[PDB]
């Protein structure tokens, strides 16, 4: 297995994850895992075998 | 398995993800797991085996 | 199995997940799993074997 | 003479002049004079004479 | 002459002048005179007299 | 001649003038005069007489 990854770019803007809140009450952000952000962005085997990636959120309110 | 990516670009401007919340009163943000941004993103092979890449959220309110 | 991706742009605007809410009372956002977002973009073996990519949500209200 | 005004808004949003232009070759904007903009936006009187408000614009090309 | 103006708002976004260009030439921008711009704006007697305002603009291009 | 201006606002949000250039050969911005910006704008008698108030421009290109 091969894999090339060429790139050739120019003058090049990434934003990968951008969240916005304003008046709420209550205010929870969970960002996270395996999040790759680049310009040359690669993510090859993430998960390999029985192993688990998770970005799990819990909220009890009564 | 060969897999070749060439990729040749001139001002790029990329967004991943962008969430956006105003007058709530819960706001729960969960962004996560293999979220791959850029100008040349490449994701091969996410899961191999038995693997499990997960992004859930809960919410309980009584 | 040759996957050849050859991608010559100029001047590319992408926006991957945009979400927008205003004026509610409960707002919950789940973005994730395998987002890929680029100018060239390129999954390839996303699931391989007996894994599982997931990106659920729970909302109990009583 | 007596003017009154009596205003009681909420949440009000105004845009006074917006312009927007793309793929020109030559580009001239010319805004002015007694614009007025606002969410109680009174104007008496703008004139009271012999005087002139002008917002001319001259374009020559030969 | 009397002129009362009583205002009462909450919360009020005022945009007054906005001009946008883009992939031009020549770009020539002459905004200005009497430009009022606020959340109560109130303009008497602009001109009283032989005054004058202008915002004129020229172009010559052989 | 009385003129009485009462305001009463919150969380006000106020953008006078906002000129945008991109990708031009020539860029010539004049902005100028009697330009009131604010929350509670109030312009009384801007030219009482036989003044004047200009905000030309020029543009000569043989």
């Amino acid at each position: 297995g091969v894999l090339y990854v060429g790139s050739k770019t120019k003058e090049g803007v990434v934003h990968g994850v951008a969240t916005v809140a304003e008046k709420t009450k209550e205010q929870v952000t969970n960002v996270g895992g395996a999040v790759v952000t680049g310009v040359t962005a690669v993510a090859q085997k993430t998960v390999e075998g029985a192993g688990s990636i998770a970005a799990a959120t819990g909220f009890v309110k009564k």
